[PDB]
Order: C-alpha cells, then structure tokens, then sequence
C-alpha cells in the first residue's frame, strides 16, 4: 500500500475524519475498526482520542487498501496516519475501537490490528474493562 497526502478539515467522531484529499473534501471512514457512537459508552472518549491525534499532527496521510475505496455513503475507506502513526491501530490498541468490518480484499492490516486488540483486551482497557 501507499500513503497519500491529506489535510485535516475536521475530526468528526472516533472513526470518521473529514479531510482534503486531492484537493476535494472527503469524509474518511477508518478501515477495519468500529468505534462506539458518540451517544454510546466510550463514544466521547473515542471521538476525543481521534480528534487529538489528527489535530496535533504536523501531517496526516491516507492509505487506501486494494479493494473498495469508497463505501455506499460516499465515504473514503482508508488507513489514516498521523505523523506516521496509524490512527486505526492506535484506537484498537487503546480499547477505543473493536476490529470490525473486515472484508476480503480490503484487509491488508487485519493482523496488525488483531494483535493490537488482543493486547488491549489483555490489559482490560476501556471497552474491554
Ligand atoms: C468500515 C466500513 C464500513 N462500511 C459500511 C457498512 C455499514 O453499513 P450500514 O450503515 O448499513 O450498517 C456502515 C458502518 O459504518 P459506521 O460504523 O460508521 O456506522 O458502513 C463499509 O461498507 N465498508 C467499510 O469498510
Ligand atoms: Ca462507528
């Protein structure tokens, strides 16, 4: 996979971030994760975690997988990186997202994220507490 440039527009919630990509605004939905909705337990905590990560970064990048790049809502499906650190993985490692929506052909980083989830679960963090 390849990292491409994006510029933060707005963090939306734990797993969606609006960013300028090839000069157009796109809402990105993070691949292979599911954060709680803001109205749900750990929802505000996930939202804040992603918000801090992307806002504090000198740069953000998006990395598409091999399969679908857009979902049925027109959201970009990507791995998002904040100064080279993957947001998707960080959320899972902190127990603020479950590995989820793992579709064949768009699951390059599944094992990375499963390993993170196992570690979060062992530490009883957040959703696993
Ligand atoms: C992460 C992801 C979500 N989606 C779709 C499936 C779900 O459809 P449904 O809306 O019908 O439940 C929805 C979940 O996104 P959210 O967790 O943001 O609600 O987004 C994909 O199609 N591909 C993806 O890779
Ligand atoms: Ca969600």
């Amino acid at each position: 996979l390849h990292k491409e440039p994006a510029t933060l527009i707005k963090a939306i919630d734990g797993d969606t971030v609006k960013a300028m990509y090839k000069g157009q605004p796109m809402t990105f939905r993070l691949l292979l994760v599911d954060t709680p909705e803001f109205n749900e337990k750990y929802g505000p905590e996930a939202s804040a975690f992603t918000k801090k990560m992307v806002e504090n970064a000198k740069k953000i990048e998006v990395e598409f997988d091999k399969g679908q790049r857009t979902d049925k809502y027109g959201r970009g499906l990507a791995y998002k990186y904040a100064d080279g650190k993957m947001v998707n993985e960080a959320l899972v490692r902190q127990g603020l997202a479950k590995v989820a929506y793992v579709y064949k052909g768009n699951n390059t980083h599944e094992q990375l994220l499963r390993k993170a989830e196992a570690q979060a679960k062992k530490e009883k963090l957040n959703i696993w507490s």
